[PDB]
């Protein structure tokens, strides 16, 4: 438990610009748009801005306005932001990012969540926030040994909240952070008072009977899963099997690191022509910079290998889980890469206290739609309070 | 159709050495060996040799001892080696490499196949060789448009053989070259006299009854397929879906390009502790240099996208093909990444005339075991002459 500040040596930035200037670009097949990955023309334009335009020092300053700390847990370094609320009886909540994200995703929602009185919110709806970097990611950095899977991350987090003195807290996440949050609600069930996910997958049974009566939208959600498996799972299959092989090119090549990550902001964000439709280029590059500067493309990929058996890329599906009794909030963003079927969600989670279908935004909710994210999490906190005393 | 010679600008070599010198290495998780991909200590040592000891000019010299040509077919550049036998009666054969291989794989089998008299062979077993670079690969280079799938590549080859004046020829391949050869045997059935593959997958139906009576060795071969899908197919899934995203890092980073390729030489070769157990490092780096210097990591990856529908990684597993009538030779190398169950192969190919189970070697047969490969192909020629 020691204070932490991001201080990037100028030498690292000079090296980055050296590499950018020396980029060797591939050929392309014309007329294929985004269908086979990041198009050449777009990436050239974004790289030009990255090299001459993007301001890391300002991003660095902004990140450093948030209190950060590091601490060692279960043999590994855990970096985390901790922002105390301006209001007494605030709900402690630990928010977890996923891949290819980072703690930078949450910069625009931290102040409205923790200080609602200064952002037109109700003081009754305040949060204390703990926002940790996943082991292997960003400023937490590489893990030293095998075995950092969902329950090991969850146990680390429970220990983090214990050290911080939160005996009662909620958990929140999207992407892999949602899976970690759901896992933690079981692992630390004595201390977790509620769970909110903005990403939820509900696979079908495989029995054509459980589809009876489902409407067009729910059937389309199931189709989205199948499409993801067929077409969108490439990154997941390679990171879950040979993350180290992949890591050499992503650690050596900043354009390669950028393409690898920015593709997902295009495909999973609420976009039309460009990833910048949903996330502006400074935020896009700041997130990529956290991967690049900490050189965590590979260590973050190893997470997928550790949890390969519970991914959709698993050979055989994991056995059906017993119901998770955690009071649950679900937020469904319309451009997300996967969306839950409520009938199926009701079976797996008997205590849903909050369900919202939002009007806009994709996979990176806090970053894409901070206003909606904040309003939704407040309504979840209100629903939690309501469900506990009635 | 014009003569071709490899002449790499010095500036490209200077650029490569600058990149190698400036390599930024990743973290590792110690003690995981090769289980999660190419280990850090090994690759640092290989890159050291690449930078300090490897001699591209000598490799370039050896490649250029092979007569090579380029020609435009169906809108794309096609590079190929063409080596005539001194025996006029020789069997013409087109040999196709796969991924992450190249025409450099066959340097040690060319003279024995085309001049058997000087290399322990019978003049009756001579070949004329045509050894093309796949469209999108090596010195053929990037294709200009969508659609270069197996039938389109096969058609291009039939056209190449027609242009060379070969109205009767055999086809040979491993990896994707075997799939291309099998496709070509159907596409140009009039002119293909026989097909030899040193790579063949035989998927089970999924009906438990079809496994009845199979010995433990054949059951293990089927399980090899399952293991490949589960753990070995990462490169195939990303190249078949987002090859262009992948291409940026592989085209910009020589250590990345090296890791991406050399992993398969470890996993698919007859290896123990190192890929150099099966293929020495000069040959390994020469093959990688062909990808690096032609900047074809991306365009070679696009081939997988074009054929995604027939891969193991397909959205829906491809329906079992009807039987193919081509006279077929099959060579099974014991360390290969996949190996056929003969009972199943003979249902898919009712005219198998040659079946060899070799006792050494993996996926890169001509490169790993040139002696075994030459003997087997000569045996195949003899099987074709005495059965048809
Ligand atoms: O968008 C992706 C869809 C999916 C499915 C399972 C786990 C994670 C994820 C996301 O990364
Ligand atoms: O790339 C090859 C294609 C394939 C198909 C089945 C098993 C292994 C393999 C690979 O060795």
């Amino acid at each position: 438990m020691e204070p932490f500040r991001i201080v990037i040596p100028q030498a690292d930035l000079d090296d980055l610009h050296r590499r950018l200037d020396a980029t060797r670009w591939p050929s392309e097949i014309p007329g294929t748009g985004w269908s086979r990955g990041v198009p050449l023309d777009y990436l050239k334009e974004l790289v030009g801005y990255w090299r001459d335009g993007y301001d890391w020092r300002a991003a660095e300053d902004r990140l450093n306005t948030v209190p950060q700390f590091t601490t060692e847990i279960d043999g590994t370094n855990v970096h985390f932001m901790h922002i105390r609320s301006a209001e007494p009886d605030a709900l402690p909540m630990i928010i977890t990012h996923g891949w290819p994200g980072s703690v930078a995703e949450f910069l625009d929602v931290i102040d409205p969540l923790t200080n609602p009185r200064a952002h037109g919110g109700d003081p009754a709806d305040a949060f204390h926030l703990v926002i940790p970097s996943l082991p292997g990611f960003g400023f937490s950095g590489p893990t030293p040994e095998p075995g950092w899977n969902l329950p090991r991350v969850a146990s680390a987090w429970a220990e983090l909240m214990r050290r911080l003195g939160y005996s009662r807290y909620a958990v929140q996440g999207g992407d892999l952070g949602a899976w970690t949050s759901l896992t933690l609600s079981g692992v630390d069930h004595e201390h977790v008072v509620g769970t909110h996910v903005n990403f939820l997958i509900t696979p079908p049974s495989g029995d054509p009977a459980d589809l009876a009566g489902l409407g067009e939208q729910d059937l389309a959600r199931l189709q989205l899963l199948a499409e993801f498996g067929a077409e969108g799972s490439g990154y997941m299959k390679i990171q879950s099997t040979r993350p180290q092989t992949l890591s050499y090119s992503l650690t050596d090549s900043p354009v390669g690191q950028l393409a690898w990550v920015v593709e997902k902001f295009m495909e999973w964000g609420d976009t039309d022509k460009s990833p910048e439709d949903a996330v502006d280029r400074d935020r896009l590059l700041t997130n990529v910079m956290i991967y690049w500067l900490t050189a965590t493309a590979g260590s973050s990929a190893h997470f997928y290998y550790e949890i390969s058996d519970v991914l959709p890329t698993a050979p055989t599906p994991p056995p059906p889980a017993p119901p998770l009794p955690t009071p649950l909030g679900v937020a469904v963003y319309p451009a997300d890469s996967a969306k839950p079927v409520r009938r199926f969600a009701e079976r797996a989670f008997p205590n849903i206290v909050h369900w919202a279908e939002l009007e806009r935004g994709g996979h990176f909710a806090a970053l894409e739609q901070p206003g909606l994210f904040v309003s939704d999490l407040r309504a979840f906190a209100r629903a939690l309070r309501t469900s506990h005393h009635h």
